[PDB]
């Protein structure tokens, strides 16, 4: 390719990238044992087989939540902040955001561990929603995600103070609108100067085709088991492709930065 992955850590190091833009998914967390609530033989699976549900996908959709909110609520308890840690990927983030580079973080997990990574809410575009808040669903009240973690940790459906209702973590079901802080993209996307994309398919749209959004002067830097998606089918001049094993790929990045130090550095602080 016209750029390798050593050009664009120099373009970083030159200062020329101030404006990162960072799109992540799936891949990203599978090291830290994130469990996929599909996959058959994961503890979830198993769990979530307890209930009449027609395929686990069923507990993202609305009718089956407010006909028992119970087998969601497995997820909610599995996945709920302190469970999983961020691993060398999401620090690899942070280490964006401390340097400044972070304009925007656009995930497609639920993990949370951006947050955890100490990524502010504000640099971040949880794009099927969030542990971190929840809304009553009868009379629409917001509640940090906190106020529910006890009742969560201890099975017990979460109801709202004022009217009682149920009280349902941010995360977006099936047929509901993405979350606001979605068309972040109109602005972000042709700000960008640099595109990362780490650990995601790019199967589902609308968060696949964001790849296309940023101008054909910016470099698309793809760290993946494969090509994929938009990338794969609508190449342009200035993509990278670092692919193999998702942290394999993030430690050569952090080589050509000339990061090693300030890496093992944060991650200690961390943890
Ligand atoms: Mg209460
Ligand atoms: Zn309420």
């Amino acid at each position: 390719g016209k750029l390798s992955l050593q050009d664009v850590a120099e373009l970083i190091r030159a200062r020329a990238c101030q404006r990162v833009v960072v799109m992540v998914g799936a891949g990203i967390s599978t090291p830290s044992g994130i469990p996929d609530f599909r996959s058959p033989g994961s503890g979830l699976y198993s769990n979530l087989q307890q209930y009449d549900l027609p395929y686990p996908e069923a507990i993202f959709e609305l009718p089956f939540f407010f006909h028992n909110p119970k087998p969601f609520f497995t997820l909610a308890k599995e996945l709920y902040p302190g469970n999983y840690k961020p691993n060398v990927t999401h620090y690899f983030l942070r280490l964006l955001h401390d340097k400044g580079l972070l304009l925007r973080l656009y995930t497609q997990n639920i993990d949370g561990l951006e947050r955890v990574s100490g990524i502010p809410a504000s640099k971040l575009v949880e794009a099927h929603g969030t542990f971190a808040s929840a809304t009553c669903t009868v009379c629409q009240r917001p509640f940090p995600g906190e106020d529910i973690r006890a009742d969560v940790m201890a099975d017990r459906v979460p109801r709202c103070p004022v009217c009682t209702g149920v009280v349902k973590p941010d995360i977006v079901f099936f047929g509901e609108p993405l979350p606001q802080r979605f068309l972040l993209h109109v602005v972000d996307f042709p700000m960008a100067d640099l595109l990362l994309i780490l650990g995601t398919s790019l199967e589902v749209e609308p968060f696949a085709s964001l790849t296309e959004a940023v101008r054909s002067s910016v470099p698309r830097l793809l760290i993946n088991r494969d090509l994929v998606g938009p990338l794969a089918w609508h190449p342009r001049s200035r993509d990278v492709a670092q692919l193999g094993d998702v942290v394999h790929g993030v430690e050569s990045l952090v080589e050509l930065l000339g990061w090693t130090e300030e890496m093992r550095d944060l991650v200690q602080r961390e943890t």
